[PDB]
Protein backbone atom coordinates (compact mmCIF):
# COMPACT_ATOMS: atom_id res chain seq x y z
CA UNK A 1 0.00 0.00 0.00
CA UNK A 2 0.59 3.72 0.08
CA UNK A 3 2.49 5.18 2.97
CA UNK A 4 1.77 8.97 3.17
CA UNK A 5 2.39 11.79 5.61
CA UNK A 6 -0.17 13.76 7.67
CA UNK A 7 -0.70 15.89 10.66
CA UNK A 8 3.03 15.17 11.32
CA UNK A 9 3.46 11.51 11.36
CA UNK A 10 4.04 8.51 9.10
CA UNK A 11 1.09 6.75 8.42
CA UNK A 12 -0.44 3.58 6.19
CA UNK A 13 -3.68 4.51 4.21
CA UNK A 14 -5.86 1.78 4.52
CA UNK A 15 -8.63 3.00 2.53
CA UNK A 16 -8.48 0.97 -0.32
CA UNK A 17 -7.25 2.99 -3.39
CA UNK A 18 -10.41 2.54 -5.91
CA UNK A 19 -12.38 4.85 -3.70
CA UNK A 20 -10.13 6.96 -2.80
CA UNK A 21 -10.82 10.30 -4.80
CA UNK A 22 -13.87 9.93 -4.16
CA UNK A 23 -14.21 10.19 -0.51
CA UNK A 24 -13.68 13.39 1.98
CA UNK A 25 -12.01 11.04 4.23
CA UNK A 26 -9.32 8.43 4.44
CA UNK A 27 -8.21 5.71 6.71
CA UNK A 28 -4.56 5.27 7.92
CA UNK A 29 -2.74 4.04 10.48
CA UNK A 30 0.18 5.76 12.39
CA UNK A 31 3.43 4.73 12.15
CA UNK A 32 5.59 5.08 15.81
CA UNK A 33 9.15 4.52 16.68
CA UNK A 34 8.45 2.97 19.60
CA UNK A 35 8.04 -1.00 18.98
CA UNK A 36 6.39 -3.14 21.57
CA UNK A 37 6.41 -6.26 19.88
CA UNK A 38 2.72 -6.92 19.06
CA UNK A 39 0.11 -8.73 16.98
CA UNK A 40 -1.39 -5.40 16.13
CA UNK A 41 2.51 -3.89 15.04
CA UNK A 42 3.59 -4.37 11.27
CA UNK A 43 7.23 -3.71 10.99
CA UNK A 44 8.88 -1.04 8.51
CA UNK A 45 12.14 0.35 8.36
CA UNK A 46 13.67 2.82 5.71
CA UNK A 47 13.54 0.16 2.80
CA UNK A 48 9.53 1.10 3.40
CA UNK A 49 10.34 5.06 2.64
CA UNK A 50 10.93 5.62 6.77
CA UNK A 51 13.88 6.34 8.15
CA UNK A 52 13.97 4.55 11.46
CA UNK A 53 13.22 0.91 11.98
CA UNK A 54 9.10 1.68 13.08
CA UNK A 55 6.07 -0.24 13.40
CA UNK A 56 2.72 -0.03 11.82
CA UNK A 57 0.20 0.98 15.02
CA UNK A 58 -3.02 -0.99 13.94
CA UNK A 59 -4.72 -0.01 17.12
CA UNK A 60 -4.65 3.24 16.39
CA UNK A 61 -6.28 3.16 13.21
CA UNK A 62 -7.54 6.77 12.23
CA UNK A 63 -9.75 8.15 10.06
CA UNK A 64 -8.88 11.48 8.80
CA UNK A 65 -9.92 14.32 6.24
CA UNK A 66 -7.82 14.36 2.59
CA UNK A 67 -6.81 17.98 3.35
CA UNK A 68 -4.82 16.45 6.20
CA UNK A 69 -3.22 14.36 4.17
CA UNK A 70 0.35 15.26 2.24
CA UNK A 71 3.55 14.32 0.75
CA UNK A 72 3.81 10.53 0.31
CA UNK A 73 7.11 9.21 1.25
CA UNK A 74 7.04 5.30 0.74
CA UNK A 75 5.76 2.40 -0.45
CA UNK A 76 4.37 -0.98 1.59
CA UNK A 77 5.63 -4.31 0.18
CA UNK A 78 2.59 -6.79 -1.48
CA UNK A 79 4.60 -8.91 0.49
CA UNK A 80 3.32 -7.37 3.85
CA UNK A 81 0.01 -7.02 2.49
CA UNK A 82 -0.69 -10.92 4.56
CA UNK A 83 1.18 -9.42 7.57
CA UNK A 84 -0.77 -6.56 7.43
CA UNK A 85 -4.05 -8.13 7.25
CA UNK A 86 -3.50 -10.51 10.18
CA UNK A 87 -2.68 -7.29 12.12
CA UNK A 88 -5.63 -5.35 11.76
CA UNK A 89 -7.40 -9.09 11.93
CA UNK A 90 -5.72 -9.46 15.38
CA UNK A 91 -6.18 -6.37 16.60
CA UNK A 92 -10.05 -6.43 15.96
CA UNK A 93 -10.41 -10.49 16.39
CA UNK A 94 -10.44 -11.92 13.07
CA UNK B 1 -3.09 32.26 -7.21
CA UNK B 2 -5.26 33.92 -4.71
CA UNK B 3 -7.91 32.25 -2.73
CA UNK B 4 -9.63 32.21 0.03
CA UNK B 5 -9.64 30.99 3.96
CA UNK B 6 -9.81 31.76 7.26
CA UNK B 7 -12.55 34.23 6.45
CA UNK B 8 -10.63 36.56 4.02
CA UNK B 9 -9.23 36.56 0.58
CA UNK B 10 -5.72 35.35 0.57
CA UNK B 11 -2.71 35.32 -2.03
CA UNK B 12 -0.93 32.04 -1.79
CA UNK B 13 2.87 32.99 -1.09
CA UNK B 14 3.92 29.13 -1.18
CA UNK B 15 4.92 28.09 -4.23
CA UNK B 16 2.59 26.21 -6.48
CA UNK B 17 5.28 23.30 -7.20
CA UNK B 18 4.87 21.84 -3.62
CA UNK B 19 1.21 22.68 -3.15
CA UNK B 20 0.17 19.16 -3.70
CA UNK B 21 2.94 17.85 -1.42
CA UNK B 22 1.83 19.93 1.73
CA UNK B 23 -0.58 19.89 4.58
CA UNK B 24 -0.17 23.52 4.96
CA UNK B 25 0.12 26.60 2.72
CA UNK B 26 1.75 30.23 3.88
CA UNK B 27 -0.49 32.76 2.46
CA UNK B 28 -0.69 36.40 2.76
CA UNK B 29 -4.56 38.48 4.07
CA UNK B 30 -6.10 40.69 1.36
CA UNK B 31 -7.80 43.65 3.36
CA UNK B 32 -9.97 46.48 1.80
CA UNK B 33 -8.22 49.10 4.74
CA UNK B 34 -4.79 50.14 2.80
CA UNK B 35 -2.45 51.79 5.21
CA UNK B 36 0.07 52.54 2.33
CA UNK B 37 3.09 50.99 3.55
CA UNK B 38 6.13 49.06 0.67
CA UNK B 39 4.88 46.13 1.89
CA UNK B 40 1.64 46.37 0.59
CA UNK B 41 0.91 45.10 -3.06
CA UNK B 42 -2.08 46.68 -4.83
CA UNK B 43 -4.59 44.21 -6.09
CA UNK B 44 -7.99 45.88 -8.20
CA UNK B 45 -11.21 44.00 -9.84
CA UNK B 46 -8.43 42.71 -12.85
CA UNK B 47 -7.27 40.33 -9.89
CA UNK B 48 -10.70 38.22 -9.79
CA UNK B 49 -12.28 40.27 -6.92
CA UNK B 50 -14.32 43.28 -7.57
CA UNK B 51 -12.78 45.94 -5.73
CA UNK B 52 -9.21 47.81 -4.90
CA UNK B 53 -7.55 46.24 -2.23
CA UNK B 54 -4.24 45.78 -1.16
CA UNK B 55 -2.23 42.54 -0.42
CA UNK B 56 -0.49 42.74 3.22
CA UNK B 57 2.55 41.34 3.16
CA UNK B 58 3.48 41.86 6.97
CA UNK B 59 1.25 39.55 7.79
CA UNK B 60 1.91 36.72 6.37
CA UNK B 61 0.53 33.60 7.80
CA UNK B 62 0.70 29.83 7.48
CA UNK B 63 -2.48 27.89 7.37
CA UNK B 64 -3.28 23.96 6.96
CA UNK B 65 -4.95 23.18 3.75
CA UNK B 66 -8.35 22.43 5.90
CA UNK B 67 -8.69 26.48 5.88
CA UNK B 68 -8.34 27.37 2.37
CA UNK B 69 -11.89 27.82 0.02
CA UNK B 70 -13.21 28.87 -2.97
CA UNK B 71 -10.97 30.40 -5.50
CA UNK B 72 -11.10 33.50 -6.45
CA UNK B 73 -9.17 35.43 -8.38
CA UNK B 74 -5.15 35.74 -10.32
CA UNK B 75 -2.58 37.55 -9.61
CA UNK B 76 -0.86 39.12 -13.03
CA UNK B 77 3.05 38.72 -13.47
CA UNK B 78 3.58 42.26 -13.89
CA UNK B 79 2.87 42.71 -10.10
CA UNK B 80 4.83 39.74 -9.45
CA UNK B 81 8.24 41.78 -9.22
CA UNK B 82 6.32 44.20 -6.88
CA UNK B 83 5.54 41.32 -4.36
CA UNK B 84 8.85 39.69 -4.82
CA UNK B 85 10.29 43.24 -3.88
CA UNK B 86 7.53 43.54 -1.22
CA UNK B 87 8.30 40.66 0.92
CA UNK B 88 12.07 41.46 0.34
CA UNK B 89 11.18 45.33 2.04
CA UNK B 90 8.99 43.22 4.78
CA UNK B 91 11.53 41.10 5.89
Amino acid sequence: MRPIHIAARPVLILTREVVRPHLTNVTVAPITTTVRGLATEVPVDAVNGLNQPSVVSCDNTQTIPVCDLGRQIGYLLASQEPALAEAIGNAFDL
